């Protein structure tokens, strides 16, 4: 019934955390940053970012057995609002409708000094 | 299975987002705004964003098949926690005991300029 | 549906509820490093996460559960550079296989408290 997901297709935790929680078909995601998981390097720039963050919750989404087409809910925490429009773009780009619910505001930093986290729920 | 919520008595979408997703008895409402759902232009100074916040929350409570009465979890973003009096204020005034668990912060920026969001999860 | 409510935790500081269990699932209220005995907070950084832990611990133990029950923690710094801490109090407080999480660092807190975790438990 409860599953830890780890799989090296997605970031390493940098912190005291798992990569996602199933719990029935429920999944809850830890929040993902735009590292290349090979080199867990940052990638360079918000867009960039944000595709590679798409990438790696994608990874996760699939170890967990379902798919970005399963989040019910993403949170998204970026360091310039001035990116919410090429942040809604890459949602475009990395989503089919309807789209899942969503709540995005601006932070004052983000760990490993990334630009934007992502975190999500999935009904599988 | 999942079932997208969408009114016309609460905002439009401002991003990549649907209103709700609903999966059985848990619904997830997307951070809402202090916009008057008609005119997209946010309401003037915090306690009349809040209280439209609530009236956005409240119409999608109710396309959900649910009311306020329903939430099991708010989570409050503000720019200026020197709003916190009157945000519990404004909480009291909406919702009946028992009350939703809860979480606050201020958070740097807030989408379009607003000094409110309020996110939520509904069991019904 | 219960609305849980022990005072080994702080009291809510604004219009909420400790935790609400619903089914398998609790969803705990953003818990500050407040002393439940005097509602004050504890002194610095690592003292208010440790306070925290407590006492989301004493709901999760109120609402049937524990710690390992936790699925996913979400954390608010006001500094970033509290970090590494953090994640030695975590190390500290939990067992493996340690829940999902998110961290930011946000403006502010409530009560100028410098930490709030939120949780969400599946029993």
């Amino acid at each position: 019934t409860r599953q830890t997901i780890q799989t090296d297709k997605a970031p390493a935790a940098v912190g005291t955390y798992s990569q996602a929680v199933k719990v029935g078909n429920t999944v809850y995601i830890s929040g993902q940053l735009g590292f290349d998981p090979e080199t867990m390097e940052l990638r360079e720039g918000f867009k960039a970012q944000a595709e590679q963050v798409f990438e790696n919750i994608k990874a996760i989404c699939e170890a967990a057995g379902g798919s970005l087409n399963d989040v019910v809910k993403f949170n998204v925490s970026l360091t310039d609002l001035s990116d919410f429009a090429v942040l809604n773009e890459v949602f475009v780009a990395n989503l089919s409708e309807p789209y899942p619910a969503r709540a995005a505001v601006q932070v004052a930093a983000l760990p490993k000094g990334g630009v934007v986290e992502i975190e999500s729920i999935l009904y599988i």
